[PDB]
């Protein structure tokens, strides 16, 4: 088959040594890679950048006629990524070479067969300052009509952040925007973890670390992404094969989802970034 299923809740992707490259959660669909020798025990496959080697055990084949395999596709002012059947986000404007409502499929969401994407958000150095005041990033929640959150009027805590931690406070909205729906979810109001701080695939809710209250959930948060990606060489969003999302998230998507939420926010807050 050319695309296969992950079964178990994550599964590792390997080199050709033998040696784990990262994991990806249950339900992605990867690509059978021509150019590289499978066998019966392991396929050479690609997902969101990586090329690599997945054991046979942990796939299921789909037939792309009749399963759900994600693909990108225009409606003629932004290109969305079908990330799940009922699921997609902007990643970039539209570009005259895209044929609206035409399915478009890549490995890495950058190289198309037609055209090229820049996702710029998704590789952006994140020690580097947002241009957004607290005063801007506390009209967004207005502007997407985003209700009921914990972290409306928090824009001062997340440039505080910034300030001191050296990451950007766009980025870090975004984060917690994707990860904890807006500070909506059990684990942002129980925990005060917006973040997905140690929220391990296994057992999401109870391994997710505790925070004291919104303020040091925050800067708390920060401190942990600062010591455990960003002093570790992980300095922007990236995919399987690079950044941030090889090890923070199985998700294999990840990067490219907090990436779509800066996009959307530049763009409603003027674009300064
Ligand atoms: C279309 C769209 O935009 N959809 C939105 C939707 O995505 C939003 O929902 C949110 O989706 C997120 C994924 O995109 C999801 O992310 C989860 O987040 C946590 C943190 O990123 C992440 O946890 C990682 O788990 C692995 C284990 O599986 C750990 O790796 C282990 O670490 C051990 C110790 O270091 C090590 O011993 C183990 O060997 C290793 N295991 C493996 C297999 O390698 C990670 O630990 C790393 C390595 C570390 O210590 O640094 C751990 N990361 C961290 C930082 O702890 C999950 O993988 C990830 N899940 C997926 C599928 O990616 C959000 O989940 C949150 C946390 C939650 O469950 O509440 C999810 N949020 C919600 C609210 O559902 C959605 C929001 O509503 O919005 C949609 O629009
Ligand atoms: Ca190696």
């Amino acid at each position: 088959a050319a695309y296969y299923q992950v079964v178990p809740v994550t599964a590792n992707v390997y080199d050709s040594d033998g040696e784990k490259l990262s994991y990806i959660s249950q339900g992605s669909v990867v690509w059978l890679d021509k150019d590289r020798k499978s066998d019966d025990k392991r396929l050479a496959i690609t997902i969101s950048g990586l090329s690599g080697y997945m054991k046979t055990e942990d796939l299921q084949a789909l037939d792309a006629s009749k399963d759900f395999i994600p693909y990108y596709e225009s409606d003629g002012h932004r290109f969305y990524h079908y990330v799940a059947q009922n699921a997609s986000i902007p990643v970039a404007s539209h570009l005259s070479d895209m044929e609206v409502g035409k399915k478009y499929y890549s490995a890495d969401g950058l190289h198309f067969d037609g055209f090229k994407l820049e996702n710029p958000f998704l590789f952006k150095d994140l020690t580097e300052a947002t241009n957004y005041s607290a005063e801007e990033l506390d009209k967004v929640f207005s502007l997407l009509n985003i209700n009921n959150s914990l972290l409306e009027n928090k824009g001062a805590t997340f440039k505080e952040a910034e300030e001191h931690y050296h990451i950007n406070a766009l980025y870090l909205l975004a984060h917690s925007a994707l990860q904890s729906n807006w500070g909506r979810s059990k684990i942002a109001k129980d925990k005060n973890n917006f973040f997905g701080i140690t929220a391990y695939d296994t057992t999401p809710y109870l391994s997710a670390k505790t925070f004291d209250d919104v303020d040091k959930g925050i800067l708390g948060a920060t401190k942990w992404i600062k010591e455990n990606y960003i002093d570790r060489g992980r300095t922007f969003l990236g995919n399987k094969a690079s950044g941030m999302n090889v090890e923070y998230a199985s998700d294999p998507y990840w990067g490219e989802k907090i990436a779509s939420v800066m996009m959307k926010i530049n763009e409603k807050l003027g674009g300064k970034d």
